């Protein structure tokens, strides 16, 4: 019983805009919010995509492979899910596999592609699909893989074993200046409280 | 290798502002980045999450969620309780404070996450992710007690931890609600431990 009334462009940039968002609350009046979102989104069912990637391979534990880059939003160095933006026409596995490639230089197989899920859902409308990606890293094209970063992509790859994922994450952030993303965070809890 | 240069204000709102971030790519070029920030955090984070552990005896262990309208996305969304740490305010206190006002539960700390980013590619907004347990056996949280504050609306959802991934399916397929991302990634996570 609630619903938006109008969206009033505020500022827009050349990748993120800034709106005033009025609606309807459940009491019957109008309130208004600062909503952000990307200017990006054409006809994808989601913004992006992150990609949960588990390295199988014979006599090793699974690993969760994550990225290290540089995120001038937060003035620093992040731990995350491999991500990037869904390109125009093109499938969240398809995106998924790409961005899995391009970051890490793995070759994965689609395991399975969530709804589209909200990242900030106080502050933006922005979306992606998780999707899980198996990595066969005893097939030869998984042997050493070599990252194709795009233009101002630098990226480093750390595989880090599921079984042990949430003491591996807080034995890098004990070590140095470094934010783990809050997907990864929470996927590292469930597998401790599983 | 990656550092802030400058930051230019392009917008400011009460709540959001967007900024351009001028940085130094690790092969020396100068690049510039739209960054979102909020303009409330003066903290360790800007909010708590809370993954709350409902805990009945002779029933299965549920995991207590919120369902809200959200402005940003222009629907309902599937939350971890949550909000914004007061001024002078610990994550602890603010993840007891939060999970009573939306629940009505009163709950115990098990832990508390270093802060964690939300959208590290969009946003600086960072987050504390505290597990707090629920004795659904004591008296204070028989008939819990949820305490809106100006202008919160929020609906109560529990789900049985062991099928959390397929009960939130399922609720975006008959609901058409948006799962936020963390929650979705913690419920991937309980299946993927197996
Ligand atoms: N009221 C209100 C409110 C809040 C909060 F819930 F935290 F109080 C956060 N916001 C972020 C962007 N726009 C808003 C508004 Cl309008
Ligand atoms: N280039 C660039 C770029 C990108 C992307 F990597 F996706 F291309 C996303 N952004 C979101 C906010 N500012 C940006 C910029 Cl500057
Ligand atoms: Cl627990
Ligand atoms: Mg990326
Ligand atoms: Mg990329
Ligand atoms: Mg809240
Ligand atoms: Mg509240």
């Amino acid at each position: 019983k609630q619903y938006i009334i109008s969206e009033e462009l505020i500022s827009e940039g050349k990748w993120v805009k800034l709106e005033k968002t009025t609606y309807m609350d459940p009491t019957g009046k109008t309130r208004t919010w600062e909503s952000v979102k990307r200017t990006t989104r054409k006809e994808q069912t989601a913004d992006g995509v992150a990609v949960i990637p588990v390295l199988q391979r014979t006599l090793h534990y699974e690993c969760i492979v994550l990225v290290k880059q540089f995120r001038p939003p937060m003035g620093g160095y992040c731990i995350e899910f491999p991500a990037g933006l869904i390109d125009d026409g093109e499938t969240p596995e398809a995106a998924a596999l790409r961005e899995l490639e391009e970051e890490t230089g793995y070759k994965g197989d689609i395991a399975e592609c969530s709804p589209a899920v909200c990242m900030d859902p106080g502050l933006s409308n922005c979306t992606i699909h998780i999707v899980t990606v198996t990595i066969n890293g005893d097939d030869a094209e998984n042997a050493r893989p070599k990252p194709k970063p795009g233009d101002g992509e630098f990226v480093e790859v750390i595989s880090l074993p599921k079984n042990d994922l949430l003491q591996r994450l807080d034995a890098l952030v004990a070590e140095e200046h470094l934010t783990v993303d809050a997907r990864v965070y929470s996927y590292a809890l469930a597998l401790k409280h599983a």
